[PDB]
């Protein structure tokens, strides 16, 4: 699960700095 736009794509704040794991596309 890569960037949904790549770019750095997150749904949150805590989701956003934890975008490591699972980017929320």
């Amino acid at each position: 699960c890569p960037p949904c736009h790549g770019r750095p794509t997150c749904d949150s704040f805590t989701n956003c700095w934890e975008l490591l794991t699972c980017p929320p596309c």
